[PDB]
């Protein structure tokens, strides 16, 4: 396609007007190619606020923090999560900037990334992940992450609820796609930055058989192991076996967007907080359809409701097995027509 045809991470400035419709911004962004690296910045504009104050969430609960313990060498690493008793933002804030546990000091994010690199075995961090909850005032209408009103709403598993994420740090996401191969949103409440890696979803059965061979063992005993998210590959270890990616850093009031079949990592640079969700469009349907899973071992959606609603047609050829459709990574979203 002639859209986006290098596949680079593409940073969008919506106005106001622009900014009102979600799934039509969606839409429009495919139409400009975003979808082809996997990954999208979108910077929202300057009046847009979803919070007018996070000093009241000090006595908010993590209930269960983890530390995450990195092992591994030349550039391939596990991730083991050990799972710590419930404790606030206030506790961890104290943790995450005190010296045994803060950002170093650095002039470039070149020398934080390699700091990254060459210490992410080190000191194990603590990430306050997976919180059920949002940070959004009730009247926030625009891009409210616990109420995006996609198709994915037409499922109510827990795809669909928010979650809070209290970076420090060091502290990782590994190598993985969404569940069911969806989107997701993340916005950065505020704090440190988050940086991200992504592999063009044209490349992803690239970066899993390179998984695969470095990972025998944990590809024996499932399909879907990335899936298990303990995975994290260097940059130099994807440029070294030739699998396209590339890097882009979040910063605070800004949005992510990862499109069906983008695998991504990252890590934050130190106290922050992010919200995040999945959501759908028309053309995440076939990547639900064919999305591989984790058979040891997890969140499943039955495809069924959307086949019926959105392919009535390639029902019954589906449920035979017979539906042998084959994904264009680099096509965008019906949705997007009206800018095409
Ligand atoms: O900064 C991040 N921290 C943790 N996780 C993340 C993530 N994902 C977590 C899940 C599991 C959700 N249950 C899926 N993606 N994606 C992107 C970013 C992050
Ligand atoms: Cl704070
Ligand atoms: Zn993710
Ligand atoms: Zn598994």
């Amino acid at each position: 396609e002639t859209l986006n045809p290098s596949a680079r991470i593409m940073t969008f400035y919506p106005t106001m007007e622009e900014f009102r419709n979600f799934s039509r911004y969606i839409a429009y962004i495919e139409s400009q190619g975003a979808h082809r690296a996997g990954l999208a910045k979108v910077v929202p504009p300057k009046e847009w606020k979803p919070r007018a104050s996070y000093d009241d969430i000090d006595d908010l609960v993590i209930p269960a923090p983890i530390q995450q313990l990195v092992t591994g060498q030349s550039g391939l690493f596990t991730q083991y999560n050990i799972q710590k008793k419930a404790m606030t933002v206030r506790e961890f804030r104290k943790i995450a900037n005190s010296d045994k546990y803060c950002t170093p000091r650095y002039s470039e994010f070149e020398e934080l990334e390699r700091k990254y690199w060459k210490n992410l075995t080190f000191n194990p961090p603590i990430y306050g992940a997976d919180v059920n909850g949002t940070l959004y005032e009730k009247h926030v209408d625009e891009w409210n992450i616990g109420r995006l009103r996609t198709i994915l709403d037409l499922v109510e598993e827990g795809v669909n609820t928010p979650y809070l994420y209290f970076g420090m740090w060091k502290t990782s996401f590994a190598w993985h796609t969404e569940d069911m191969d969806l989107y997701s949103i993340n916005y950065l409440h505020f704090g440190e930055p988050k940086s991200w890696y992504s592999v063009p979803p044209e490349h992803g059965k690239r970066l899993e058989r390179l998984a695969k061979g470095f990972f025998p063992g944990s590809a024996q005993s499932c399909e879907a192991f990335l899936r298990h998210k303990m995975t994290l590959i260097s940059p130099l270890m994807l440029k070294k076996y030739g699998i396209p990616f590339d890097k882009v850093t979040q910063e605070a009031g800004e949005f992510m967007i990862t499109f069906p079949y983008g695998y991504h990592a990252g890590f934050n640079h130190g106290f922050n907080c992010a919200e995040s969700t999945n959501f759908a469009t028309r053309r995440w349907i076939e990547y639900g359809k064919q999305a591989v899973l984790c058979s040891c071992r997890m969140v499943k959606i039955s495809m069924d409701v959307f086949v019926r609603k959105f392919q009535p047609e390639r029902y019954k050829l589906w449920k035979a097995g017979k539906d042998n459709t084959v994904i264009d990574h680099t096509l965008p979203t019906p949705e997007a027509a009206e800018f095409l």
